[PDB]
């Protein structure tokens, strides 16, 4: 459907996204998401991602939840929201990939009511990372990214969805920058969408500075300065066209 063209999104600011990034404001934090992901969906929208008339995809929120205090946890328990970090107290920030499975967990009963589930956070991940996703696919029985499709958890008794990404909009002891925030978004929901990591070579996914720079999917974060940072490169547009065409009339819905 030209009609099923929009991915609906539940979108959650954890305590910590809250107090850094919003002020302790529910205004200014709501907002501060709102228009990103009204930026990010600018970007999805005009992509053509046949090359063609396959364009008019793109994401909304549904759902936005602030999380205004962090999640009180009992002994051995440990929750996406909690005060601390896992599963090293010291660190600023969880293990990535565990918070990105850990945040699936617990909003799974929410996030089967979506196409896609967004946690912003504001935590220095190891090692430079900015964020992370499940990737997409075309196929019927995917797990990951658009559309939820259920695993069965044995530990919660219930059904969990990888339907999930995460963005963090601190990173190297700063907050990064509003265009950096959008890449990064627009890189996780990329994932989610189908997309795997540009290439270098042959392929021209990864063009040098002088023809425009590198695109969005490139796994080393594109600065936002050069003119394809903002934009897909064939590669994904690829997955990601045969992702959305399969998977579109399942859980899109209209604008
Ligand atoms: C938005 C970016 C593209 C997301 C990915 C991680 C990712 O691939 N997730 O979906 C990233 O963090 N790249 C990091 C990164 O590129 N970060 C930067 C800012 C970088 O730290 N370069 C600094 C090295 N002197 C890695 C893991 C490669 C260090
Ligand atoms: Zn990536």
């Amino acid at each position: 459907d030209p009609m099923k063209n929009t991915c609906k999104l539940l979108v959650v600011a954890d305590h910590r996204f809250y107090r850094y990034m919003g002020r302790g404001e529910e205004s200014t934090t709501t907002n501060y998401l709102i228009e990103l992901i009204d930026r990010v969906d600018d970007i999805y929208r005009n992509t053509a991602w046949d090359n063609a008339g396959f364009k008019g995809y793109g994401i909304q929120i549904e759902q936005i939840r602030i999380l205004k205090s962090p999640q009180e946890v009992k002994p051995g328990e440990k929750h996406y929201n909690m005060a601390k970090s896992y599963p090293n107290e010291e660190k600023d920030a969880w293990d990535v990939k565990m918070l990105l499975e850990q945040f699936s967990f617990d909003i799974a009963e929410e996030a089967s009511k979506v196409c896609l589930a967004h946690l912003f956070t504001y935590q220095d991940f190891d090692m430079g990372t900015l964020g992370l996703a499940y990737v997409g696919s075309p196929r019927a029985n995917s797990h990951g990214g658009v559309c939820p499709k259920a695993y069965y958890s044995p530990v919660g008794k219930k059904n969990i969805y990888l339907n999930s990404g995460l963005t963090s909009t601190k990173n190297y002891g700063k907050t990064i920058l509003t265009k950096e925030a959008d890449l990064v978004t627009t890189h996780e929901l990329g994932h989610n969408f189908g997309a795997e990591h540009d290439p270098d070579g042959l392929a021209e996914c990864a063009p040098n500075e002088d023809q425009g720079g590198k695109y969005v999917m490139y796994p080393i974060a594109v600065s936002g300065d050069h003119e394809n940072n903002k934009m897909f490169s064939q590669c994904s547009k690829q997955s990601i066209y045969k992702t959305i065409e399969s998977k579109a009339q399942e859980c899109f819905q209209e604008r």
